[PDB]
């Protein structure tokens, strides 16, 4: 049988989740995929020679908590945190993120990735050294993606894979 990863995409509104997403799954850029629509994605990749089949929570809509959506983020194995280069906000708000991780997976190692998304734009307001800084701090992986030219897209996602596999057997 294949070997199953429940992986879940957070961060703020249009930072890119769904066309990171999207990427991965149909290798296209979507300039425009539907801001409140949340879903569960499957991709069968092999990675280290494992095949592997994703389930990908690519999270939208409104900030509501609930016992119900608790409990489907702790069933989360990895966690990939996303903010936009041109979106300060979006960075300000990773550790909210982060919180909210913790308190339902009740850790501090949470396999989880810092993407810093977006960076073919030219309007950079967080730099990299504050993306390292918080990613090391964390003591988690940072990765620059691009949904638009695709670069970094498979290594957020291998690196992710790889994380949950140091944490757990799979
Ligand atoms: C996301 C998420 C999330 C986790 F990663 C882990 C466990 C969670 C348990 C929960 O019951 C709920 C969520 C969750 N759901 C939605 C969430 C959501 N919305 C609106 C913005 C776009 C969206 C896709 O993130 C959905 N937004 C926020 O925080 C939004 C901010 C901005 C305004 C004030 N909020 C707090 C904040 C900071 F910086 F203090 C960021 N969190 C969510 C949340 F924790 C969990
Ligand atoms: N230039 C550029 N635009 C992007 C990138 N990723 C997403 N976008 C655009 O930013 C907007 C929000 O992206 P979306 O994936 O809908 O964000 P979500 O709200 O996190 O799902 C859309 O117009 C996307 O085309 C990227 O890496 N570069
Ligand atoms: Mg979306």
């Amino acid at each position: 049988a294949m070997t199953e990863y429940k992986l879940v995409v957070v961060g703020a509104d249009g930072v890119g989740k769904s066309a990171l997403t999207i990427q991965l799954i149909q290798n296209h850029f979507v300039d425009e995929y539907d801001p409140t629509i949340e879903d569960s994605y499957r991709k069968q990749v092999v990675i280290d020679g494992e095949t592997c089949l994703l389930d990908i929570l690519d999270t939208a809509g409104q900030e509501e908590y609930s016992a119900m959506r608790d409990q489907y983020m702790r069933t989360g194995e990895g966690f990939l945190c996303v903010f936009a280069i041109n979106n300060t906000k979006s960075f300000e708000d990773i550790h909210h993120y982060r919180e909210q991780i913790k308190r339902v997976k009740d850790s501090e190692d949470v396999p989880m990735v810092l993407v810093g998304n977006k960076c073919d734009l030219p309007s950079r307001t967080v730099d990299t050294k504050q993306a390292q800084d918080l990613a090391r701090s964390y003591g988690i992986p940072f990765i620059e993606t691009s949904a638009k030219t695709r670069q970094g897209v498979d290594d957020a996602f291998y690196t992710l894979v790889r994380e949950i596999r140091k944490h757990k057997e799979k």
